[PDB]
RNA sequence: AUUAAGACAUUCGUGAGUGAUUUAUUUCCAUGAAGUGGCGU
Protein backbone atom coordinates (compact mmCIF):
# COMPACT_ATOMS: atom_id res chain seq x y z
CA UNK A 1 0.00 0.00 0.00
CA UNK A 2 1.20 3.68 0.34
CA UNK A 3 2.80 3.89 3.52
CA UNK A 4 2.97 0.08 3.87
CA UNK A 5 6.19 0.68 5.87
CA UNK A 6 4.11 2.04 9.17
CA UNK A 7 1.25 -0.38 8.91
CA UNK A 8 -1.36 -0.17 5.80
CA UNK A 9 -0.93 -3.39 4.55
CA UNK A 10 -0.68 -6.31 7.16
CA UNK A 11 -2.22 -9.33 5.52
CA UNK A 12 -2.13 -12.80 6.95
CA UNK A 13 -3.12 -16.09 4.92
CA UNK A 14 -5.58 -18.10 6.01
CA UNK A 15 -6.52 -21.06 3.71
CA UNK A 16 -3.46 -22.23 0.87
CA UNK A 17 -5.46 -25.23 -1.18
CA UNK A 18 -8.60 -25.27 1.18
CA UNK A 19 -6.17 -26.56 4.01
CA UNK A 20 -5.48 -24.18 7.26
CA UNK A 21 -1.81 -22.61 7.82
CA UNK A 22 -0.67 -22.96 11.18
CA UNK A 23 2.36 -20.56 10.40
CA UNK A 24 3.42 -18.97 13.63
CA UNK A 25 4.36 -14.98 12.86
CA UNK A 26 7.23 -14.98 15.39
CA UNK A 27 9.46 -17.65 13.87
CA UNK A 28 8.98 -16.33 10.37
CA UNK A 29 9.97 -12.45 11.34
CA UNK A 30 12.86 -13.72 13.38
CA UNK A 31 13.79 -15.75 10.23
CA UNK A 32 13.38 -12.75 7.71
CA UNK A 33 14.19 -9.75 9.53
CA UNK A 34 17.83 -8.73 11.01
CA UNK A 35 15.68 -7.17 14.64
CA UNK A 36 12.06 -7.92 15.42
CA UNK A 37 10.71 -6.14 18.51
CA UNK A 38 7.34 -7.32 20.09
CA UNK A 39 5.08 -4.25 21.85
CA UNK A 40 2.34 -5.88 24.12
CA UNK A 41 -0.31 -2.82 24.04
CA UNK A 42 -2.78 -2.60 26.79
CA UNK A 43 -6.04 -3.97 25.07
CA UNK A 44 -8.66 -2.31 27.28
CA UNK A 45 -11.32 -4.78 27.70
CA UNK A 46 -13.33 -4.37 24.51
CA UNK A 47 -11.51 -6.66 21.77
CA UNK A 48 -15.00 -8.03 20.87
CA UNK A 49 -16.40 -4.36 20.36
CA UNK A 50 -14.89 -1.42 18.18
CA UNK A 51 -12.30 -2.34 15.30
CA UNK A 52 -12.27 1.29 15.23
CA UNK A 53 -11.27 2.09 18.15
CA UNK A 54 -8.65 -0.88 18.00
CA UNK A 55 -6.88 0.48 15.10
CA UNK A 56 -7.38 4.42 16.61
CA UNK A 57 -5.41 3.10 19.53
CA UNK A 58 -2.81 1.11 17.58
CA UNK A 59 -2.42 3.65 14.76
CA UNK A 60 -2.24 6.77 17.59
CA UNK A 61 0.76 4.35 19.28
CA UNK A 62 2.55 3.93 16.37
CA UNK A 63 2.56 7.66 15.14
CA UNK A 64 3.72 8.13 18.59
CA UNK A 65 6.58 5.80 18.98
CA UNK A 66 7.90 6.60 15.77
CA UNK A 67 7.60 10.43 15.88
CA UNK A 68 9.48 9.71 19.65
CA UNK A 69 12.04 7.81 17.58
CA UNK A 70 13.67 10.18 14.71
CA UNK A 71 11.81 13.55 16.86
CA UNK A 72 11.06 14.70 19.89
CA UNK A 73 6.69 15.23 20.89
CA UNK A 74 6.57 18.66 21.81
CA UNK A 75 2.68 17.50 22.62
CA UNK A 76 0.19 18.74 25.83
CA UNK A 77 3.32 18.59 28.38
CA UNK A 78 5.75 15.86 28.28
CA UNK A 79 9.24 16.18 26.80
CA UNK A 80 11.02 13.01 26.01
CA UNK A 81 14.12 13.80 22.96
CA UNK A 82 14.51 12.40 19.92
CA UNK A 83 16.65 8.79 20.44
CA UNK A 84 17.88 9.41 16.83
CA UNK A 85 19.26 12.33 17.87
CA UNK A 86 20.14 11.22 21.35
CA UNK A 87 21.82 8.31 19.44
CA UNK A 88 24.19 10.16 17.28
CA UNK A 89 25.24 13.29 19.87
CA UNK A 90 26.24 10.24 22.45
CA UNK A 91 28.26 8.00 20.01
CA UNK A 92 31.46 9.78 19.23
CA UNK A 93 29.81 12.86 20.52
CA UNK A 94 30.21 15.21 17.39
C1' A B 1 14.05 -20.57 -128.35
C1' U B 2 17.64 -23.84 -125.05
C1' U B 3 14.54 -31.70 -121.19
C1' A B 4 11.56 -24.94 -121.90
C1' A B 5 6.99 -21.53 -119.88
C1' G B 6 3.75 -20.66 -115.93
C1' A B 7 2.99 -20.95 -109.63
C1' C B 8 4.03 -15.56 -102.76
C1' A B 9 4.89 -22.17 -98.35
C1' U B 10 0.03 -20.18 -98.54
C1' U B 11 -5.60 -20.59 -96.04
C1' C B 12 -7.87 -21.31 -91.51
C1' G B 13 -6.05 -20.67 -85.90
C1' U B 14 -6.75 -15.39 -79.08
C1' G B 15 -0.84 -17.98 -75.39
C1' A B 16 -5.33 -19.77 -74.04
C1' G B 17 -8.12 -22.84 -69.99
C1' U B 18 -7.81 -24.19 -64.40
C1' G B 19 -5.65 -21.36 -59.83
C1' A B 20 -7.59 -16.09 -53.05
C1' U B 21 -0.43 -14.08 -51.83
C1' U B 22 -2.33 -17.71 -48.79
C1' U B 23 -0.73 -20.53 -44.33
C1' A B 24 1.57 -20.26 -39.06
C1' U B 25 2.57 -16.20 -35.33
C1' U B 26 -0.81 -13.07 -28.23
C1' U B 27 1.94 -5.96 -29.10
C1' C B 28 4.00 -8.87 -25.61
C1' C B 29 7.95 -9.10 -21.54
C1' A B 30 10.15 -6.22 -16.74
C1' U B 31 8.17 -2.57 -13.54
C1' G B 32 5.04 -0.97 -5.90
C1' A B 33 1.22 5.35 -7.27
C1' A B 34 4.83 5.45 -4.32
C1' G B 35 8.35 8.65 -0.53
C1' U B 36 8.87 11.90 3.43
C1' G B 37 6.50 14.37 7.66
C1' G B 38 7.90 19.53 9.70
C1' C B 39 7.20 23.15 13.65
C1' G B 40 7.83 25.69 20.30
C1' U B 41 12.10 19.86 26.07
Amino acid sequence: GTRNNKGFGSFTVEYINNQKNICNVEDTLKENFAFVYKKKIALSRQSTLDFIYIYNQIFSTIKKDYQILKSGYNFRNEYIKSLLFCYFVSKYPN
